């Protein structure tokens, strides 16, 4: 986060912010339960109320997530049939036109896929945090029948310290911290490594994706350059087009380059 | 698109791909119109219905890039609460646990944020797209007008050739030639700018929201190595957690790191 210590809930201006200023709030923000519907917070609400406690917040997490993963695939397939469809009103105009906004619309389409790409990574590493939460709130009914067993030592204590089960009880109380302590040790070591595994996973995906993303849109900007923007005076001729050639070689480049693009080969360099 | 020469819809693995196999498909991909209701669907064929012939097509664009702008801010709000709540759950965990997973939830506060930032960049993209659409559908009834006065014309000249209404229908015929002719002219001229403006807006904001969320996975890589993986045998005590000053400077860092990004600091390099 980007607050500095002061009671607004605005940030300072980074460098970007500060060469040109931020554009308005958008307008498609509309008055709603900022959700758009009520199964999903229906089926966050189970997860929040029948589940056992101590796996319910990880269980809830995992609906978030998935709901998370819908919205974005839902998202993809929109932005690939706008790619499709703005292709398809660029078709009718100038022919330089038509090639500018058709190679926007393969570039759009690759964005897409690779949307889809990080998407599949997105729901392994989801499947990673269900499989901790699936073990952890297995081992919690070990703590659950300690708790209960403990319960019933003391109130059998209470009301009958010289009855006969006090003995086998407390054996039996013993055998469930033994039970209960070391698997307490087990599951941090299986969540630190489930954890680390997964978020390493979901990091690499996401760096993967935005290095793509960004080759594709440098790409894409020098391809605009190519756009003839000079405009014609009133009444004249249209120029001829000749195009055809470097776009060509621009999208064949930006393939290869798609293609030799490796995890080592990312240029990102944090400080 | 990356589909080599092949019927198969299937693409040649790239250098990602070769070197890990890619994930299986998601499971959560149900069984529906593919898109998740049907409002937003009447809207876009009253938008393919109502709207001029020749603007048509692109009222639909704005309309389908409104629904895009919708998904994407629904899904960011989803993601800022995913974060929320999986440090929510991480908060009663191993301290060392528990700090990884807040610095991780406020990582991914920032790329809701960026997002968002994006997001109303790419609704001014759309709104100079919805300008271009208006004034290009404002200049269609010219050539609308024209149409039906020639049509109107050859009617005319087949029913009476001399009747005294050809000679004016003549000249209002030239007149509204005038106006069509060169008329289309400007609007090959606005047309060219607005969409090269607009979409070299556009890939400016891909390209730095890129590389912004490119830098914030490579800081919450680095911070995951801080992460102790290293398993406990059972029955051992807890090693004391001291990573709070490291992680304290990695997400200091960070941010100095997000206030340092420019355009032209960009490090991407389309070859
Ligand atoms: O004032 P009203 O009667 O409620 O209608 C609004 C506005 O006048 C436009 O018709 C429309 O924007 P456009 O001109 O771009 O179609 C907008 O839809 P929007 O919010 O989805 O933009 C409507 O909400
Ligand atoms: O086959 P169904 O009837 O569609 O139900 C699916 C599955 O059987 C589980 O109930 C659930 O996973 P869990 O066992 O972990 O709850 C999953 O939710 P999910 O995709 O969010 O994991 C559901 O989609």
């Amino acid at each position: 986060m980007h607050r500095t210590y002061s009671l607004r809930n605005s940030r300072a201006p980074t460098a970007s912010q500060l060469q040109n200023p931020p554009p308005p709030p958008s307008t498609t923000k509309g008055r709603f339960f900022g959700k758009g519907g009520l199964a999903y917070s229906f089926r966050r609400s189970a997860a929040g109320a029948f589940g056992p406690e101590l796996s319910r917040k990880l269980s809830q997490l995992v609906k978030i997530e998935k709901n998370v993963l819908r919205s974005m695939e839902l998202t993809a397939n929109e932005r690939r049939d706008a790619a499709k469809q703005l292709s398809i009103w660029g078709l009718e105009n100038d022919d330089d036109v038509s090639d500018i906004t058709d190679k926007l619309g393969v570039l759009i389409y690759e964005v897409s896929e690779l949307d889809d790409q990080f998407i599949d990574r997105y729901d392994q590493y989801r499947l990673t945090l269900k499989s901790i939460r699936d073990i952890e709130g297995s081992v919690q009914p070990s703590r659950d029948r300690k708790d209960k067993i403990t319960d019933k030592i003391a109130y059998l204590k209470y009301k009958d310290p010289q009855s006969p089960k006090i003995e086998v009880l407390e054996q039996e109380l013993v055998r469930a911290e033994a039970e209960s302590l070391v698997a307490e040790a087990q599951l941090s070591n299986i969540t630190r490594s489930k954890l680390r595994a997964a978020f390493n996973y979901q990091f690499d995906s996401i760096i993967e994706h935005s290095e793509k993303i960004a080759l594709i849109a440098g790409y894409g900007k020098a391809l605009l350059e190519l756009l003839d923007d000079s405009p014609v005076t009133p009444g004249e001729t249209r120029p001829a087009y000749d195009g055809y050639e470097a776009s060509k070689q621009i999208i064949i480049d930006a393939e290869s380059a798609l293609n030799e693009w490796t995890l080592d080969s990312a240029q990102v360099k944090p400080t």
